[PDB]
């Protein structure tokens, strides 16, 4: 699980933008949002 670009900036988005992020940028999908950015699987 790492954290991407916009991940952070798109986790207080909807659902399908929030695995959008994760999926767009080569991740797992849509993990969780901890300390100060998002996190993919």
């Amino acid at each position: 699980a790492v954290r991407i670009g916009p991940c952070d900036q798109v986790c207080p988005r909807i659902v399908p933008e929030r695995h959008e992020c994760c999926r767009a940028h080569g991740r797992s999908g849509y993990a969780y949002c901890s300390g100060g950015g998002m996190y993919c699987n």
